[PDB]
C-alpha cells in the first residue's frame, strides 16, 4: 500500500508542469526510499528523467515497490483541482487499478477525493547519463529561460558553444541572427545569480529549440540550472530539488 | 516466496527456445512488478535481455524479490517435459536452494513436478541501450529470418545498409555474393506485412552471421521485428511478446 | 531491519580500505540479494563500485530495501576499532537515522558496539559499463600494483599501449622516461601468476598516475586484476571477491 504526503500540492503539480509540453505518459516507479520516474517523447531526441526522495515529502509510506502508468494531461487536468496549497495524498493498494488523490484544506470543510485510472506501459528504463561530461556550468534559471526565450525567436536551432571561461549561446535564421555570451564568476552580493563553468574540452553543440523551450519549463523548481555537456552524448540539464531532482536530456543535432 | 503461472508452458519454453543457441547460464531477477533476465555469451558480443510482465502470466505471486540462476540446457531439459499446453507455475521459497516447476493438465491426472538445482551467479546488469539510434526500422519476422538465412549461405558476416527509403541486406563471400533490397510501405490488406523505416541518419553496418542466427531464433514469438541501428553502439533487435520483451544487442564489426 | 553478520571484519575494514584515498562519501544500497555501493569522486573521473553478496557474508539479513549515506574516513576511524579478527554485524532498522556497527570476540569479554550517523546523499547510480570493450587481460594485482607504483616515480601520466600479444606500460616526464612491456603466458607451475590478453583492438590510451594508485589499492583484496580497455569509454579496473566484486571505471586523458 502507497500513501505519500506532499505538504504543498503546488510541489507536485508544478513538478508535472515541468514536463508539460510534454512526453506524453510516464511509469512512475515508487519505492521504500522514494519515488522515480522517467519518460521519453515521440521522437525520443528527449528524455525526462525525475526523483523525489522521501524528504521532499511531508509523509512517506510505500513498504513495498509499486508502479504508476498514467496520462500527464488527465493528472494535470486532476492536478488543477484545489487551493494550490493544500495537503495533497497519493495513495495506492497492493495490486492497484487506480490511484488515489487526495486534497484536504487548513480546516476539514472541503475533503476532495479523485481517482485516476492506471495504465500498462512497458519501459526498460534508459540509464544514459555519463561519468565525465567535456563540460559543466550553471546559472540562474531565469537568465538560461531567458536566452533560450530570446534567441528562440530568431531560429529553430540554438548552437551552444563554450570555450575557455565563455559560454556562447547563437542563434541564426532568416531573419537575422542573435548571440549572447555569458562568463563565469563569483557573486558575493549573493552567490544564487552566480555563473559557474568548469571545462575539460571545448564544446559546439546545437540543439532543437522546440526542446529546450520544454526543458526551461523546469526553471520554476530551482534558482539554478546545471548543464553538462559532452559530444559523445546528449547534453544534461539538470533542476535540483529539496530532496531529489528533475532532468533532461537532450540529444544535439547531426548537421 | 514465488509463485508465477503460465497459461501455456509453450510460452516460456520457446521464450528459452528464444535464446538458445544460447548464451549459457542465465540470472532470472523475479520482482512483485514481473521477471526480467539478461546474459552475455562468451564471446561477450551479443546481449540477451528478456522482460516478462505480470499481464503475460495467467497469475502470479512474489511479494519478495527473488534472484534464480540457472543453466539454459537443464532448464530446456526440463521444459522439454509435457503436453505442451499445460499450466506451468515455477515455485520457489525465501531463500530458494531450488526451484520447482510444476506441470499441470486439463484434467489431474499426470501432475508433473520438477526440480531444478539453482546456482550462484555474479553479474552487473547491462544498460547499454541509448535513447536515439541512428535508424529505426520494423518488418515481419519470418521475412527477416528469411533474409538472413538465405544471405548466411554466402557468408560469415552480413551488411545492412540503410539509406533514404531503402534498406539493404548484402553478404559477400567465396563462393558469390548477394543482396536483399527491402522498402517500406503500408500494407493495408493487413498491416502485419508492413514494413517501417525511420532515419535520422544513414548506416552502413557489418554483423557475423553467426549471431543474427541466433537472433532470428526469436521470430517465434511475435509477428514483428523490430530493428534499431546506430554506429555509436551495439545494433537492437527486439521482438515483443504480450506485455514485455525478448531483445538482443549484437556488437557490429569493426574491419 | 538490516543485520549482516561478516566472518572476519578485516574484510569489510579492507574493502572500505579498498578505495580510501577516497572517493568521498557513499551509498550503500542494501538489499535481499546483498550489498551495493559506489560514489564518484570530485573531480568525477574515476567511479568506484562494489557489490557485496550473500556469500561473502557469515550471515545476511535484510528482508526490507535499505540504503545507508556516510563518510567514508568516519567509518575507517570506527573500522580501526578491533582485534580485525572479530566477528562484525552491521545492523539497521526500518527508517534508520543512524547504523550499528557491533564487533565480537572469541569468548564474550569485550563487546563492543558503535554507532555511526548516516547521511542524506542524493544519487543516480551510473551504469557507465559497456558490453565489448576493445581489449581485455588479466594479471597479478601485485605485478600491476609493482608496475604502476614503479611507473608513477617518472611522471603524472602513464600511457597503456595494446597490441598483438603485447602489453606495455610507459611512463614519460622530466627526468626521464620508463616502460614496462609484458606478455600472455600459461603459468602451470602454478595459474594465479599468469597473465592473459584478449585483443579485438589494440589501444592506446593515458591515464593519470594519480588515480591508477588509488586503483591498485585494491590488490589487498584479490590475487588477480583484471582490466577491460576501450577509446569509447572509461577503463574498467576489477578486483574480483568471494561472492562480489570492486570495480573502478577510470577515464583516459584527451591530450
Amino acid at each position: 500500500m502507497l500513501e505519500a504526503k506532499f505538504e504543498e500540492a503546488s510541489l507536485f503539480k508544478r513538478i508535472i508542469d515541468g514536463f508539460k509540453d510534454c512526453v506524453q505518459l510516464v511509469n512512475f516507479q515508487c519505492k521504500e526510499d522514494g519515488i522515480i520516474a522517467q519518460a521519453v517523447d515521440d521522437s525520443r531526441v528527449l528524455l525526462v528523467s525525475l526523483e523525489i526522495g522521501v524528504e521532499a515529502f511531508q509523509e512517506y509510506a510505500c513498504a513495498h515497490p509499486v508502479t504508476l502508468g498514467m496520462d500527464l494531461t488527465s493528472l494535470s487536468k486532476i492536478l488543477r483541482c484545489g487551493n494550490n496549497t493544500d495537503t495533497l495524498t497519493l495513495i495506492a493498494d497492493n495490486t492497484p487499478d487506480s490511484i488515489i488523490l487526495l486534497f484536504e484544506d487548513t480546516k476539514k470543510d472541503r475533503i476532495a477525493e479523485y481517482s485516476l485510472k492506471l495504465m500498462d506501459i512497458d519501459a526498460d528504463f534508459l540509464k544514459i547519463e555519463e561519468l565525465q561530461y567535456d563540460s559543466t556550468l550553471s546559472l540562474p534559471s531565469s537568465e538560461f529561460s531567458k536566452i533560450v526565450r530570446d534567441l528562440s525567436q530568431l531560429s529553430d536551432s540554438i548552437n551552444i558553444m563554450i570555450t575557455k571561461e565563455t559560454i556562447k549561446f547563437v542563434a541564426d535564421g532568416d531573419i537575422g541572427s542573435g548571440s549572447v555570451i555569458i562568463k563565469p564568476f563569483v557573486d558575493m552580493e549573493h552567490p544564487e545569480t552566480s555563473i559557474k563553468l568548469e571545462m575539460d574540452q571545448p564544446v559546439d553543440l546545437t540543439f532543437g529549440a522546440k526542446y529546450l523551450l520544454d526543458i526551461i519549463k523546469g526553471s520554476s523548481l530551482s534558482d539554478r540550472v546545471g548543464i553538462r555537456l559532452s559530444s559523445e552524448a546528449p547534453a544534461l540539464f539538470q533542476f535540483d530539488l529539496k530532496s531529489g531532482f528533475l532532468q533532461f536530456f537532450l540529444a544535439p543535432k547531426f548537421n
